[PDB]
């Protein structure tokens, strides 16, 4: 060991706080750590599993009670509620879980020494032997490697992206915003009754396709409330803006709502009016970066791909960088002069994938709201889309993507 690996993680948030758990372990490692909701599918499992966490996870995260707790989604039209399709999950289903409750159990179980709360950086500079955290504090930071996972707007990426050559990425509006509330299923059951409604939408996670827009439901606290995100788009302006400063999140009325869902049936405009106060969240992402390192520095997370919710993905994508970049570092093998070489490999494994994965966001983003080339509104085509489309992501094996976390060969 004599010198171990000096790994800094700048971002205490999932990604950046599962690294540092990730790293604990080595030991011949020292590591230092610089939507209020979030989902989980079938390839965030094995990373959670391996972080330690399958256990307290499982128990504390929302599912949908039993037997329906593999369904994903069923897939349902808004005008008349009628059914699409569904994809199921086996095992994790629809997988949730507040998001400070997640990190909290994460950094909760991280050995005393590693959190380093004061610090946010401003800055960085790099030799080849060093690379040096500038700190607000006006401090400093020096590490062998540094890991950026400071999310959407991270300070780093462009530090990164400058020092590399390249144009400098910030949050694009996507044209997309999020009305969300969360209401007491009783009150629904009440409503759904008294309209004869089937009661079935409200015991199974639910998405309503139409125009420009969808509803997604699912319940949690096993089955006492009910998750409902409505989601609106306009695709008018070929790139859209957002207030040159508001907030990302607001309040915003129960008819500002309604008024997007006008085609809707009265299953969905009974869960829209059940909301009494909705917040109102304007979705960012942005396109895929050219590289998410240079020298000794590379971005996980959101600060490496940032993007919409709508296929649950986010975090797990996080994760599946955390995991890799955990086995990268970490392997006694490994020391400070392949960091270049190392993180250039991270690249090579996990750039093209996540990548994939914010586009594909994007493109499900369409194919909820009516807008898919070829497809639009055909049940038939839609079904068969949306029953396969998860699978390249869910079907991954990180075991094996694990094998390529190594120096390279010249053999
Ligand atoms: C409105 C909204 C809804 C979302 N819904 C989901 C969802 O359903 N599923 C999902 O997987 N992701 C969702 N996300 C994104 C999700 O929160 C991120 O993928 C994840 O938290 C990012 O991990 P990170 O390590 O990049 O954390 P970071 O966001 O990087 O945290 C770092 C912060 O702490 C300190 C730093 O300076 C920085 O500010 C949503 C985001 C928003 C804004
Ligand atoms: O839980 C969410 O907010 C969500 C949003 C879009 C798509 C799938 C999801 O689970």
């Amino acid at each position: 060991s004599k010198s171990p690996l000096r790994v800094a993680v700048i971002g205490g948030g999932i990604a950046g706080t599962a690294l540092a758990l990730g790293l604990s372990k080595s030991s011949h490692v020292n590591v230092k750590l610089f939507g209020a909701g979030v989902s989980f599918g079938v390839n965030a499992v094995e990373a959670i599993q391996r972080l330690g966490i399958g256990e307290l996870y499982k128990s504390v995260a929302d599912s949908t009670p039993a037997p329906w707790q593999d369904i994903w989604f069923e897939w349902r039209h808004a005008h008349d509620a009628s059914l699409v399709g569904a994809t199921v999950a086996p095992g994790i289903g629809q997988s949730s879980i507040h998001r400070a409750d997640f990190i909290d159990m994460l950094e909760k179980r991280l050995p005393a020494g590693i959190a380093s709360l004061g610090k946010h950086v401003v800055d960085y500079t790099e030799n080849a032997e060093g690379v040096t955290l500038n700190f607000a504090d006006g401090s400093t930071y020096t590490a062998d490697v540094a890991i950026a996972a400071d999310g959407i707007k991270s300070s780093m990426r462009n530090t990164l992206l400058r020092a590399a050559g390249h144009d400098a990425v910030h949050p694009q509006f996507t044209g997309t915003s999020a009305y969300r509330g969360l209401v007491e299923t009783s009150a629904l059951r009440e409503a759904y009754q008294a309209a004869s409604l089937d009661e079935h939408l409200l015991n199974v996670p639910q998405m309503y396709l139409i125009e420009d827009g969808h509803v997604l439901t699912f319940p949690v606290k096993k089955g006492k409330l009910i998750i409902i995100v409505a989601f609106v788009s306009d695709r008018s302006v070929a790139k859209p803006q957002w207030p040159s400063d508001q907030p990302w999140v607001r309040p915003a009325t129960t008819d500002e709502m309604l008024h997007r869902f006008a085609g809707a049936g009265e299953a969905v405009k009974t869960l829209l009016t059940s909301i009494k106060s909705p917040t109102l969240w304007a979705l960012h992402d942005f396109d895929p970066l050219p590289t998410y390192v240079h020298g000794r520095v590379a971005l996980i997370g959101d600060a490496a791909h940032a993007m919409l919710p709508h296929q649950g993905a986010g975090a797990g994508q996080g994760l599946e960088d955390a995991y890799f970049m955990a086995e990268l570092l970490g392997n006694p093998l490994h020391e400070a002069s392949d960091i270049p070489a190392l993180l250039e490999v991270y690249d090579d494994v996990r750039r093209g994938r996540a990548s994939k994965v914010q586009l594909t966001s994007r493109e499900a983003g369409e194919l909820y709201e009516y807008r898919t080339p070829g497809v639009e509104r055909d049940t038939a085509k839609l079904k068969a889309l949306l029953e396969s489309r998860m699978n390249w992501i869910w079907n991954y094996d990180l075991g094996a993507e694990a094998r390529l976390a190594v120096k390279p060969a010249l053999a």
